[PDB]
DNA sequence: ATCTGTACATGTACAGAT
DNA sequence: ATCTGTACATGTACAGAT
DNA sequence: ATCTGTACATGTACAGAT
DNA sequence: ATCTGTACATGTACAGAT
């Protein structure tokens, strides 16, 4: 049943092969351009992020997320109000972008990508119209199949993480205190998402990647000499329910996969043992994930896993009407064996 | 009962504090002297190894082990007669130690030793001499009188960043215990060659750095022994075994062939045999220690104790230790085992 | 003026002491 | 139970060198 | 600085065994 | 139906060469 949905959602080895080679062709060429041209983004290094690289992509290999991280010689951050996740960057190449303005830096970035994309004759690839706010430059590829690639510009800072994350990332009873201390020794990132035009947002896409691939309390969880768990299959099922519901109801435009990602990070923290995620219990795991997500909706409360004061379900960001709509549609599919999965 | 031996074995913070103060002064001075003039060992880097940095040093903080490791490219190893553990290494500053292509180990260790002895001669804050050279030892031992006697093994080590030698391919069998990602990463760490002998140009593989990692990341659960996880008795068992051997080794010179590396190796195998943290519950410390003794006894009797990292190397082979010596320790361990461990009260 | 090997500065797991 | 010294990892400053 | 080579993780695909 | 074993595929860390 739920197994059979997971069979349907599984990407195909050939589809992975074909899509990956076209995306890699494009992304390498853009990344060359930022380097072997004396631009403000020389030094930018590639970091792959998102569900395709976390092995939780469903249905088709048709969406890829790539960070072009750029190391910045220190530091000065100022928190935008007390939102937790938005910051003004203050303090050379980047002199053309002044306070370091996200909009002006993104526009140059965007302008380089668009130029280099006009110079692609090998692949059918366009630049999607800019979505205000959003930190991404989105490529639309078409080797028959439609594939979209998000090129995310990011700042890399090696200093300690901002104070708003001090109580974040609570993996101590799950992944433990050494894993946490080491993760927090990694750099943190800032992306040019706005709010207004000078604000950057914290990104922890590199930390979420590690956690998805290091998700057990036992070191052998999901390894060739360990037990398989069903944590990723539960994420996929929950991502699938929201994709089907969003595709049908335009009332759900304000929800996104990151809401599902954040909720299941919390669930994993509350149920740390690998046995609470035994494959033979895929049903009650998916069901307890649903119950948790409904508790989040009912209480209009879903805190950023790394930034606890930042409520992703705050009234300011999603209306109570949108949440009660989602809770009714979800409770429905739940109590009727998920008809939506058969579409 | 066994909880009380461990209390006796526990180090005292005051002793730790005074001992580490002097040791760090001396070591830092030797390391800085290695970085000066036209010194061949310039670039050498420091790596603290051994039981003190693993937190399984027992009774007193009176024996420290430090590698002075030196990176070298080129590599070109040649295994010494299928033994698994011993190798030949084939304006370069190490030029003075070549014997045509081949890096002589005793030549390097002499020049290393001459430098340490000179630096100890100029030390006047601390009472420290250099111990007479021991055959079959890559160390330059310092004896410090801190009033208290404290020895320091300065181990000279070559560092190589290439893949580990073929003889370790089937070694380090942690896949069911610490798992395969940890194994892959560990084997991406460099490996080390110390000048232990066999003749003056043979080096021995060293994995002190890997053993130090394993000692401090020893559980199947990532939270083993952490402040939000369960305590285990894996290190408490190793301590008790170190102590049984130490007590016995200082009464019976029938046991000079045996060393604490033997008990360290047997227990890496026990930790592989019994991966789960539940097989090392603190409340089953008697039975845990007991199975470890059973295991060590079988190794003595079958004379077989494979190097944890180099499987074809048998530390209990007949060419290394007599049947005589192994049977003598089998009786003495069996005796302690079945009479309440009277040696613990000495 | 800039560069850099060295050593300070920061943070925290570990485990002994209270 | 909390307090606390040592070890160790990684970031950063700077006297002396270029 | 840039790039290739190497190893093995995480996947998919499928047949023979259970 | 599920487990095991082998082939097949891409992603990623980093040593060594240039
Ligand atoms: N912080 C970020 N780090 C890296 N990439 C980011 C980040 N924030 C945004 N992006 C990328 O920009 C596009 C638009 O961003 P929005 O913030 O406007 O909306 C996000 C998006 O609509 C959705 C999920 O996107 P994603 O592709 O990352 O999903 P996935 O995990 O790879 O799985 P699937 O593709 O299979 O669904 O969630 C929104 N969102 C809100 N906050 C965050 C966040 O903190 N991190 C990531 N996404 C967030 C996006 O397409 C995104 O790629
Ligand atoms: N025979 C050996 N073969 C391989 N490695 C060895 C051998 N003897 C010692 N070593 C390595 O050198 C380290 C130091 O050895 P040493 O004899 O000081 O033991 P230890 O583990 O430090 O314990 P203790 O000092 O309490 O006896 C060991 O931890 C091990 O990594
Ligand atoms: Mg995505
Ligand atoms: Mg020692
Ligand atoms: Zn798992
Ligand atoms: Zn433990």
């Amino acid at each position: 049943k739920l197994k059979k949905v997971l069979d349907k959602l599984r990407l195909k080895r050939k589809d992975i092969s074909e899509a990956a080679e076209t995306v890699n062709k494009v992304v390498e060429r853009l990344l060359r351009r930022m380097q072997k041209r004396e631009s403000e983004f020389k030094g930018v290094e590639q970091l792959n992020t998102g569900s395709y690289y976390e092995h939780v992509k469903i249905s088709a290999p048709n969406e890829f997320d790539v960070m072009f991280k750029l190391e910045v010689p220190r530091i000065e951050l100022q928190e935008y109000y007390e939102t937790g996740a938005f910051y003004l960057v203050k303090f050379n190449p980047l002199s053309h972008f002044l306070v370091l303005s996200a909009t002006k830096m993104l526009s140059k970035f965007r302008k380089i990508i668009k130029e280099e994309v006009k110079e692609i004759k090998d692949i059918d690839v366009s630049v999607e119209k800019e979505k205000p706010g959003s930190p991404a430059v989105t490529l639309l590829i078409r080797n028959p199949e439609e594939i979209s690639v998000d090129i995310i510009l990011a700042l890399e800072s090696k200093g300690s993480w901002p104070i708003s994350t001090k109580e974040g990332l609570p993996i101590q009873g799950w992944l433990g205190t050494k894993v946490r201390t080491n993760l927090r020794r990694e750099p943190f990132y800032l992306v040019p998402k706005n709010a207004q035009g000078e604000t950057w947002r914290l990104s922890f896409s590199h930390t979420e990647k590690y956690i998805l691939n290091n998700h057990g309390i036992e070191k052998t969880c999901c390894e060739s000499s360990g037990a398989k768990c069903c944590r990723k299959e539960c994420l996929k099922l929950m991502k699938y329910l929201l994709e089907q519901l969003k595709k049908e109801f335009q009332e759900l435009d304000a929800f996104c996969s990151y809401h599902v990602k954040t909720a299941i990070f919390h669930m994993w923290t509350q149920d740390p043992q690998d046995s609470q995620w035994d494959p033979r219990n895929l049903s009650s795991c998916f069901d307890k994930l649903l119950a948790f997500f409904l508790e989040c909706l009912r209480t209009e409360k879903l805190d950023h896993y790394f930034i606890p004061k930042f409520n992703l379900f705050s009234q300011e960001l999603i209306d109570r009407k949108s949440k009660e709509f989602l809770s009714k549609k979800i409770e429905y599919e739940r109590n009727n064996g998920f008809p939506i999965f058969d579409k």
